[PDB]
């Protein structure tokens, strides 16, 4: 039923670089975009963005204790946080580690994920649609 | 339109270890899973599965020549094959890059691919459904 | 007689995962377990977590002002962050660097510490008594 | 015209440590100094200091949006922040990276920067009159 | 209620080099701290050193067949010695692993153990006040 | 009063590569820009380039009994030769390392140098103002 | 009873190199002395051999679904084929690796095998008694 | 007087990637220029292609049998096949590598062949023309 | 005739840890076992055990100065000494390196052997029954 | 028209070695043989060499004064020189490295050139025919 | 006056392998060699060896509660033993390491010494004649 | 009879720096010293220095030539220069490097040399006396 998107570093900036990196879909579309999908899944998406790691690590520990699932996208914490890390693995529901960009196509240092290896799967590539196919997974989970 | 969904070493065996590494669909389930949700999308899928490099490189090729996007879980050659790489370096269409299992979770060797670099994007560790998720990017791609 | 105990990212979820990893014992059981054991041996201990990297900096500052000794545990900050290790390398009492579980019995990236090389010593996985330990080495120095 | 020095963790700390490390100069001096130089160079400098990541993302996103240029000396976050990283790649106006001390002498951990392939330029290694000297190249650039 | 303490190469050299590293007390004046610490705790400890790996594998192995808890300070083979680590996994009773200098802000090469893994749990860099607390902990446990 | 500056191989062929690189400005305009600033600071500034490192030694041995200080930029040297290190080790007034070009932004290669951890400070990517900038520091030094 | 010897790239070449790398006995010779030895231990040796690994691969899958032993040499294919290996942790019944010659003397690529972590054991540098000696193996099993 | 010239995967798609990467030559043109050097070489010139490595392998087999000189373009193959380099270890007569792209300036995994070591010579980034140079290195040689 | 049979340190433990590792057979039962197939072949089997490099040493320096076969089972000194590769290479007659357990399949460190390189060769994993296969080849050879 | 064969370090000793390394031939007959197939190919060859890597760049920087096309074999320097690297970058018509030997067939350290990346391409292991094929490759040009 | 010379495993074995190797004086010869120099230098030279560490460490405790100078080699143990290396750093008075052969020209891992750093000086590759120059160094220092 | 001392770069500083680094005798007291030593052994010595890699080059050559020995001290080129190597593999008779400081205490870099493998001895941290000693070695051999 209840699914939080959540959004880490510089995510709140998206639709501000050129196209080629991130897309042209602002933050505000992003989570609009996300509830419209849910809706017609019957879900309720919960989609917060916040450049503290803190806050971030706060918004988990109530995934964690109310049992939902997360999609998550870290930003640069991806490839640099073992708090995240530590944070997520408590999530008993599923965990899907999204990156809107082709990370693998990018500088190496953005090739590992601290995330990854206790996530229950990983988009990448795929832009902001990425969200939408978490969420559409998590509707048949 | 018409999207190939290209599976290489080892996927013919699906639906025959235990269910914890790869589920309990079996490669000619997962046609049909593919082919129904495609016929839902409007899109034809054409599913093709060998342990052959050599035939997997010319799908690939016949792909890059009729400019049709290319869904590619390529087994045990993700982590192993240029060859692979350059073949599929030539689609003009979209490639994504499935991995049933979460290879980020496994043995550190599987967390190197020579195909995501060159792919438009990746997902991993949403077991069958990855397949489907995929589709459906194409279908609005 | 005074002395810091400084817990970092996660350490106010102690009692919340399996007890395998790091105990039973909650973050404000703990707190009253250290006061006890503080007063025993005659010391007072001022026990804080936070989640917050720049709320950790802040009380080590406090802590190189006062030449008060630290008894620090900072979650997953030990592996990744030179701040904190710059805060830390201001300190003239004891730094004693505490970790619950057996780092080294786990992911290798749990094995490098920024803060060791600083600190007058390490406890690891010595559970919560490790900061009981450490008091007393304080209250003996 | 306008000119932002951002200072990062543990810069609030400048003049607390032996001056081998980093200087006598604190960090109100050092504010009066680049201040007084600004002026003599025709320039205002907006000169601010967090240990907060989020704090200086913050920051880094205005001077974005207003197209400044940025002298930044991210204390230990220089070796360590992707999320830092990516908001200063999003800078249109110059960035020179700033060190006090010669990290170059120091802990090897020190000579990596995820600041130095964006910024335009980089001074370490000559105390405060690093951030002086940035000023000016920005007055003539 | 029984306590193995096992010192190995040049531990019987305590006290004979600068303070510095490795504090002035003796390997005497030590076996007497930690048999008066034992008694106040109501253990019996015995102390044993030897430069021979043959002679610190045998008292591993009565350790071992007797089950009871050992405190090790392997000296230098705790970074060269797989068979140490052999003899140490088939104790049954907690190990403890006791550095009396800071290791970690000595060579890079001290910085791994062999036995961190197996032990229960680590003190490094409190001197000989380790061993008592590792008694302590050991008395608790 | 007198300072040295040194440039090393292929200094000589500033202006001739696309202005990308190093900027359109040649060496003998460099030569002219350097006395100029110089002169306006009151001092004296010696400028020589050389393709040859025992020429290059032998100038930075002169600087070393004259107790000057030396402004070098030792072009792919600086990657690459323990020698002019260890010449530049005797130095005992000040010694600027200058890159006209962002090293830490071209080849990895390029982001070690022999010549940082000896150097007083280091300018890199300022263009050939890195120099002037260098004058500066030594005008108030 | 059965075991499946099987033979991969290059082992059909047996006897044609100098007798220094391989030995002088041919895979015809081969073949006729595991069959003749199997023959004295009451098994049957089917043994075959093919450069193609879509080939090896489905003998692989062969004795994994009629639960047989496999005594594998895998030729080079040992060093770089995770789909061999991935193939052979289906199986349920000992596999045994051989190597013919000993990898460990030779060029370091060949001191690491994908199979070795998923075998039952691994016989390197008897020549071809190595097969003979796994057939025994399997006997007693 | 007869040459082997074998080309591996991908190799049969020359001219339909951009000209920048591999020329705008067919292989059947490749063919045909090699031949038409080859006669005026006094050579016959076998010229082969395969994208599979059993097929490559059968041909090596065939040239160490003959004793007869081989050109070899591996494709991806170069970087990856223990089991091709075991192959062109058998020849007798010169082998001599070729690559139509300067792979050094390409991806780092392009800068390794297992080939190289064994082969008498090694041409690279000469486009089509690097063929024709080994042809007339073998009629001399 | 005379084979040497040589066990290393922790040899004599067989038997003490879970089956699952080493399995259920006791030194004295393996001497036994050894002996019974050694006579069964026609071979005399001396068969040693010692936790001391000095005594296995001693060992092998009588098998050199004999000409005698070994079968060597160094324990953890396998992946450590130095000392034992110098001795067992002054060895004339055949030297079987055999570790009952399949170290490929345990931590990385024992995947290192400083002895395969110069033993004639190697069998890992097939448990007690690597000795009797070992006697077997020695006795055809 | 105009080509210029560059040789460095060493290069003047050729046929004073054993032949097996680099060949019987000497430099002045290496003069010899280039100018006769120059002169065959309508061409003129300015061969030189020099063991002082200023002279080398002295030359190579005329080279691209004049847009001459360059062969060069740098000796020892191709596996050191960044200087040489700068030199070679800004020719602006043809650069191919040559060395004699089969450089991976040697020491690890020979299978690396900072030239190969800026190369138009490389010709290795051919003796000096290489030489007389780089000619007629720019010949054809 | 007095100097002690101590050499480790193995080193009873000289002029048993090949001369090539470590020449043909065997180490009863070397002992007298050793004594008859430091006689004519006015010394008295104590030559011992052990193939036993701990026999090792107890003669270098010796020499350094004596300050006398050792000249020393470990043989294996030099590239292995912390535990040597942190009695010898005890020691006052010069220790000079010794290696008959040239280490440097043998496998990589007798590259690295753990002595060296602590050593006054090392003496590799003059065969037995190195001990007789430790011994003039140290009747000169 | 004749032997050849050759210092490379920096070595005519010698006693410019703190005698800590290389002693207080300078290049012409070195010269002296060797002479004298070369006489009463009944040698002569020429003693050169230069700080030019191709000066170097040409006196080993010479040394080649002559089938003299030569003791070289070749500073910083040891660490850095193939070139070197490649003269210094030509020399028929022996070649003893010399370094005055004991490199294996000091930077990691220094603890490298591509002479050492080719070399016949290496001798370290022995000041000037270790020249004195390679003449003696010379003059027995
Ligand atoms: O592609 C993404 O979505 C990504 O997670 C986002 C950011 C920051 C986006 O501004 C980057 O830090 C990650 O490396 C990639
Ligand atoms: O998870 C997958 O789908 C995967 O691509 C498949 C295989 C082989 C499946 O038998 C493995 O070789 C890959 O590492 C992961
Ligand atoms: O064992 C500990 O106490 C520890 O410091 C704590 C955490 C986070 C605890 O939730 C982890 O991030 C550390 O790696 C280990
Ligand atoms: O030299 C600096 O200015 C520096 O950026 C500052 C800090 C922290 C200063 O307390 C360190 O974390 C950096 O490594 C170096
Ligand atoms: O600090 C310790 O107690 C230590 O275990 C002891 C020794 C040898 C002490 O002489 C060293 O070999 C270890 O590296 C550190
Ligand atoms: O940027 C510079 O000034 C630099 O020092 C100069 C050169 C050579 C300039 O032709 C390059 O070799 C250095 O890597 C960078
Ligand atoms: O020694 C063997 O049997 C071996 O498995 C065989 C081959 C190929 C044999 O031609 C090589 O590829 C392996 O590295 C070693
Ligand atoms: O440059 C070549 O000729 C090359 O051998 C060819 C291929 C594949 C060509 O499609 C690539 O796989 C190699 O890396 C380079
Ligand atoms: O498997 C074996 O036989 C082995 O040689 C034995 C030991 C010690 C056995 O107690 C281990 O030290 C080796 O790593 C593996
Ligand atoms: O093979 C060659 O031509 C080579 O370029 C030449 C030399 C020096 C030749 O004396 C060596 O330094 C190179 O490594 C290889
Ligand atoms: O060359 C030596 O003297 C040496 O110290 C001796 C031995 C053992 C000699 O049998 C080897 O273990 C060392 O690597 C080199
Ligand atoms: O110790 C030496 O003699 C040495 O060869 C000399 C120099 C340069 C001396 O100024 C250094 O470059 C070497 O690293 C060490
Ligand atoms: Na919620
Ligand atoms: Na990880
Ligand atoms: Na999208
Ligand atoms: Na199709
Ligand atoms: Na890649
Ligand atoms: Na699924
Ligand atoms: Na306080
Ligand atoms: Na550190
Ligand atoms: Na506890
Ligand atoms: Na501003
Ligand atoms: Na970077
Ligand atoms: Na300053
Ligand atoms: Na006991
Ligand atoms: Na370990
Ligand atoms: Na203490
Ligand atoms: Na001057
Ligand atoms: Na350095
Ligand atoms: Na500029
Ligand atoms: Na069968
Ligand atoms: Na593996
Ligand atoms: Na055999
Ligand atoms: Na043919
Ligand atoms: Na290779
Ligand atoms: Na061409
Ligand atoms: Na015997
Ligand atoms: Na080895
Ligand atoms: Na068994
Ligand atoms: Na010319
Ligand atoms: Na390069
Ligand atoms: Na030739
Ligand atoms: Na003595
Ligand atoms: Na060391
Ligand atoms: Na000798
Ligand atoms: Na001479
Ligand atoms: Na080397
Ligand atoms: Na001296």
């Amino acid at each position: 039923l209840i699914v939080n998107v959540i959004n880490g570093p510089n995510l709140g900036r998206l639709g501000r670089r050129e196209p080629a990196v991130y897309g042209g879909t602002t933050h505000d579309e992003l989570v609009a975009l996300i509830e419209r999908e849910a809706a017609e899944l019957g879900l309720k998406a919960v989609v917060r963005q916040s450049d503290s790691e803190a806050q971030l690590l706060d918004w988990i520990h109530q995934a964690a204790d109310a049992a939902e699932p997360v999609i998550l996208n870290a930003g640069g914490l991806t490839h640099t946080s073992v708090a995240l890390r530590d944070a997520c693995a408590e999530l008993s529901a599923p965990l899907i580690e999204v990156h809107i960009s082709n990370v693998h196509a990018r500088e190496e240092f953005r090739r590992h994920s601290y995330l990854s290896p206790i996530a229950t799967g990983v988009i990448v590539g795929l832009g902001i649609q990425g969200y939408l196919l978490a969420l559409r997974y998590l509707a048949e989970h």
